[PDB]
RNA sequence: AAAAAAAAAAAAAAAA
RNA sequence: AAAAAAAAAAAAAAAA
RNA sequence: UUUUUUUUUUUUUUUU
RNA sequence: UUUUUUUUUUUUUUUU
C-alpha cells in the first residue's frame, strides 16, 4: 500500500471520502486512514453518546422512574417505593454505574431539585440541566406511552408489577426492531459507544504524539528530507506528513526522530 | 419448515413479536405469520420504506427521499412548494426503486388532492403524522443535516447550485461508508432489494385461499375433528388454524378440504 | 383461473402490460393472456459490460425528451430539458450518475454532446465519454427500439394524463417495471439489480477478508490454564473457531476456550 | 506532566484508581504514578491478576449472594470481561433472585448461568424465569465470583467513611470497579471490554452472513477413511500444512493439504 | 371470448353441461371450457 | 435355520451387552414446553443421547 | 467422450 | 504412495 | 382419465 | 479435575 497513498489522497481531495472508505478502497491500514482524514483543511465528545432525560410516572398507585437516552431507544425503569430525592439520586448513581453519562435533562420537581441529586451530580461530575430544552421530548413521550401500551398488554399474565416492568423493558429493548440497518434499541448504544471510543482513541493517539520532528530518507534517496510533523510511531515502519501536506511512510532504519 | 411453526409461535406467546419479525427470523410466509398473530387474542426497517421531507437552502427548496433501512438518498430542487411538484418527484422516485410505504410530515403540500391521487394510481399505502415504528423517528432530519454539511464543501468549487446538489447526493451515496457491515448505502439497498426478490421469487404469492374449511386428523384420533380455517396448502403438508387458536402442520392424506 | 380473468382485466385498465406479465404475474395460460392483451384497443401484439450506459434525445411536442439506456438489460431513465444544451446534458448525466454506477458511456456526435460542460462531468466521475458509431450495432438497435417504445407508451397514455411530465413519468414507470422482458422473463429493473449483485461479489469478499485481518483471538489450548496469543481470526463458527497463528499453524478451539477482541488502537 | 500531578491526586482522592488507570489517564509515567498511589493509607500496589478461569463464553454470566452488615448483597459477574453488577435483596428467598436476574438480563445478552445448590436458585421463580429468557442454566461446581466479591467488599469499606447508607456504599463500589479500575488483556476497565466483545461478535456474525453463497477456488476434499472425493466445497483459507473449508450446508471442516484438491 | 365466461358460468351453474357443449356453443377455446368444468364441486373430465 | 439363528441372537446381545441393573432410580422429567419439574418417573433405559 | 437445442418414453408430488 | 503394529496430541458423547 | 412441478431414460441436430 | 465409547491429527517400526 506504499504506492497506493498518493492515490488515497487525491481519492480524498478530489471527493472527500471518509476513513472507514479509504481504508477499504486502498487496503491501507486505520492510522494511515485516519492521518489522511486529518490533513484536510475541511474535514478536520460529540454531546450525543451520554445524554439521558429522566422521568416519573404513577401506574396503579405505585411510581416509576424511566431514564432513556435520547438517541436510539434504550431505557432502564425502576420502581420507586417513595417519590423522593434520595431515591432518584440512588437510581441515577445506579445508572451511571451501569452505562457512561455526561448530561442529564429532568423537568422542575422538587425531587430532581433537592440537595441529594446535587450532590450525586458533583461526585459524579455530570451536567444536570432542568428546565424546558426540543424536539426528543416528543421521542421521549412516544417512549413512555409503548412502555405503558406493553405494561398493560401482558399485565394479566403475572402477578407482581415488578415482574411486569421487567417483562416489558426486556420486550422494548431487545425484541423491536427498525430504523438504520435494523437494530433494536439495546445494540445502536453499544455501537454508538464503540465508534466514539475508537475515534476518541484514534484522535488522542494521532494529536498526541505530533510536536516530533522526523527527519525522513525516501526511496534510494541518500539525503535526508524534512522536517516533517511525527504521526505514528511503530516497531517497524512510522507514518508522518510532510509541510506540504503529503503523508508517506518510511521505515525506522531511515527516520531519525527529534 | 414443518418444525419452524410451533417454536415461532411459541416466540409470540413470550415476547409477543410481529409478523414482520416473524418473518425476518423464521423465513416463514407472510400468510402463515398473518395466522399466527391473528390466533392470539391479544393481538388484533422493510425493503419498501421512503421517507420524504422539504428543506430550504439559498432561497431554494430541496426535496429529499430517504431509505430508512439502508440510508439511500434522492434529492430533487422544487421550483415550488406544491402538490403537484412533489406528486411529481415521488412519482418519478416510485419508477426507479420499489416503493410499498412512505411515511411524511402533515405539511399542506402532502396532504393536497395531488398526493393522494399519485398514491392511489401507484398503490402505496401513504401515512402521516406520528410515525408508527418506534424507531426511524429522526433519520431523515440527520440525513438533511449530512447533506447540507456536505454541500458546503463542495460548493466553493461549483458555479450552480444544481451541481452542487447532484455532486453531494453523488459523494453521500457512493463514497462514504456505513458501521455494522462496512457497506455504502447503494450497496445495500442492491443487497437488500436482491433478498427480497429471491424471496418472493420462492413465494410466488397468489394464494386466495378465502374462508375454506378443512377437516384434520390429529393424532391417533380416528374420528374427523374441526372444521378449521385454511392457512396454507402445500404439496406435502397443510398448514391449518382452529377456531381455539392453535396452529398446526398435518400431512395432505389426513386433511379433507370442503370449499 | 378464470377467478384471476375480471381483476387481470382491471390491471390492464391502469398499466398497459403485455401478455408475458400477464402471464407471469397472474399464472394465466399463454392463449388467454394474448385474447386480453388484443381485447384493449390501444394495445397490439446483447452482451456488453455492466457499466454501458447510452444516451439520446428526442422532440415531441415541442419539448426535448432525454433518455438514457442501459445496454446490458434494457432499463431507461427519462428526463425534461428545459433547453437543448450542454450544461442540461451534463447534469443530467451528473443526475443519473448519482444513482447508478456508470463506468462507460455511447452517445452520439450532436452540438450539445460535446460541449466543456458535458467533458468536465465525464472527467468529474472518471468515466470514458465515446462519441461516434457503436462498435455493437445491437446496441444502437435496441436503444432505437426503446425509444421508439416509450414514444408508443407515452402516445397511450397521454390520453387519461393532464401534463407531459407525469405522461413521461408513468410511461417510464410502466417500461421499467410493468412489461416484462426476454431470456430469464424478469423485468428491465430487476435483471440490472441482478447484474449489479452479481458483479458485487469480489469487493465484498476482498472487504470481508481485510476486515478478518483486524481481529485478534485469545486460545487456550489443551488442559494448560494460561492463555495463548494473539493470533489472526480466520473463521468463527457456532461451536468451534479456526484461527490462524503467526507461525503459520492451523488451529481449531472450542468456543468456550476462545476470546475475540478488536483493540481501539493501531 | 507537572501540572498534572494535582489533578490525578484530586482524582485518586475522590475515588481511589489503579495506578494502571492513572498511567493511561494522565499519560504519567509508571514510577510517578506508583509513588501516587503508594502514598496512600489505604491503598497498595500487588497488581496481581489472576487466569480467566476456564468458561470463557460472550453470554456466559455467573451469580452470587453475600452478606454483609446484616445484608444480602446479590453479585453478578460477567466471566470472560469482569462486569459486576450489585443488588441488594429485602430477603434471600427464590422470588427476589428471579427478579433480579430478569433485571439483569433486560441490559445485556444472557446465554449462560452458573449458580450454586442454594435454597433460591432451585424454586420455581428460578425455572420460570429461565424458559421465559431461553437462558441454560446450570448448577454445581467460583474463584472469579469470590474474587470479585472480595473486591467489592474491599472497595465498599474503602469507601464507607463518606457515605452514610449502604445502599449509596454498593452503588459507588460498583462504579468504581466497573470503570475506574484498569485491567489486563489490552489495557481496559471491564466495561469497555464487554463493549468490544459484543461489538465484535455482532459485526463476525454480520461479516460471515454477508457472504454465504460466492467464493473463489472451489476445491474436492477427502473426509474420514472414505477414499471417495466429494464436494465442491468453497474455500476458506489455503495453507501449507492444512486448508480450511466451507460448505455449502454450512459446516466448517479442516482437511490437510494432502486430502484437498484445488479447482480454478 | 372473455365476455362469455359470465354467461358459461351462468349456463352451467343451471344446469351441469359437458365441456364439448360449452365449447361449441359460445366458441370458447378448449382449456378455458376445460377450466370452467374444472371448478365444479360436482363436476369430472373423464370424457370417455 | 438353527446356526442363521443363532448367528443373529449372538449379534443382538452383543449390541445389547446386558448389564443393567437399573433399580428404582428415580427420574424427574421436563416435557413439553412446562419448566416444573413433572413425576417422579421410574427409570427404564438410560443411553448416552 | 463433454456442452447446447428439438422430439419421444417412464416415474414421483399436486388439482380434478 | 497403500496396509499393519507401538507411542504422542486434540475434539465429541457419558459417569463423578 | 385430463392438467401443472420435479426426477430418471431414448432418438435427431450444432460445437469441442 | 478423574475415568470409559467414538472421531480427527503427529512420530517410530515391519512389508508392498
Ligand atoms: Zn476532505
Ligand atoms: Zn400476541
Ligand atoms: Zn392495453
Ligand atoms: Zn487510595
Ligand atoms: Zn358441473
Amino acid at each position: 500500500f506504499v504506492e497506493q497513498i498518493p492515490e488515497a489522497q487525491e481519492e480524498h481531495e478530489r471527493y472527500h471520502n471518509n476513513w472507514k472508505d479509504l481504508k477499504a478502497r486502498f487496503k491501507l491500514p486505520t492510522i494511515v486512514a485516519k492521518a489522511i482524514i486529518e490533513a484536510c483543511p475541511k474535514c478536520q465528545t460529540n454531546a450525543a453518546v451520554g445524554t439521558w432525560q429522566m422521568d416519573c410516572t404513577h401506574l396503579e398507585g405505585q411510581v416509576i422512574c424511566v431514564a432513556v437516552h435520547v438517541a436510539s431507544g434504550y431505557i432502564e425503569t425502576k420502581i420507586l417505593p417513595r417519590e423522593t430525592g434520595r431515591e432518584t439520586a440512588l437510581f441515577l448513581l445506579q445508572v451511571a454505574s451501569r452505562w457512561p453519562i455526561e448530561h442529564l435533562h429532568t423537568d422542575n420537581g422538587p425531587n430532581f431539585v433537592s440537595a441529594e441529586m446535587q450532590a450525586t451530580a458533583w461526585w459524579l461530575k455530570i451536567e444536570h440541566t432542568t428546565g424546558v430544552p426540543p424536539q426528543s421530548q416528543g421521542s421521549v413521550e412516544n417512549k413512555n406511552k409503548q412502555l405503558k401500551k406493553t405494561i398493560q398488554q401482558i399485565r394479566d399474565e403475572v402477578q407482581y408489577l415488578s415482574t411486569a416492568v421487567a417483562q416489558a423493558t426486556f420486550i422494548l429493548n431487545f425484541k423491536r426492531r427498525g430504523g438504520l440497518g435494523d437494530m433494536c434499541p439495546a445494540e445502536a448504544l453499544i455501537n454508538m459507544i464503540y465508534t466514539e471510543l475508537q475515534t476518541t482513541t484514534l484522535q488522542n493517539q494521532i494529536h498526541n504524539f505530533s510536536d516530533f520532528k522526523v527527519y525522513y530518507r525516501k526511496g534510494a534517496n541518500p539525503l535526508w528530507q524534512g522536517p516533517a510533523h511525527l504521526v505514528w510511531k511503530g516497531e517497524g515502519a512510522v507514518v508522518l506528513r510532510t509541510d506540504e501536506g503529503e503523508v508517506i511512510t518510511v521505515p525506522r532504519r531511515k527516520a531519525k526522530i527529534i
